[PDB]
């Protein structure tokens, strides 16, 4: 997986209005504290579609501003994770509903975690 042809034209710029990014090149130790790190900072991450089975993920800021100021400062550096670097890009999509799935149940404990903590859940 290298690229699944994001907005056509004539050059590769990063530049979209949207909210939701899409990473590529991720760690093999990829978590959701660093995805979502990855536009904790520039904004507020809403939503994650982990991805682990080809090392991707995804970020639903809570405004455009935010998703434009990740991938448009990001463009010019390298965010590595894990030590290792990572792929920067505004996703195709514009509405993240991760729902039922492998690769969401792993992600709301991050959402939730940052926002507050309780624990105590007995199994």
């Amino acid at each position: 997986g290298n690229d699944s042809k994001k907005f056509k034209g004539d050059s590769r710029s990063a530049g979209v209005p949207s909210r939701v990014i899409h990473i590529r090149k991720l760690p093999i130790d990829v978590t959701e504290g660093e995805v979502i790190s990855l536009g904790l900072p520039f904004g507020k991450v809403t939503n994650l579609l982990m991805l682990k089975g080809k090392n991707q993920a995804f970020i639903e800021m809570n405004t455009e501003e935010a998703a434009n100021t990740m991938v448009n400062y990001y463009t010019s550096v390298t965010p590595v994770l894990r030590g290792q670097p990572i792929y920067i890009q505004f996703s195709n999509h514009k509405e993240l509903k991760t729902d039922s799935s492998p690769n969401q149940a792993r992600a709301q404990a991050a959402l939730q975690a940052v926002n507050s903590v309780q624990s105590g859940n007995l199994a």
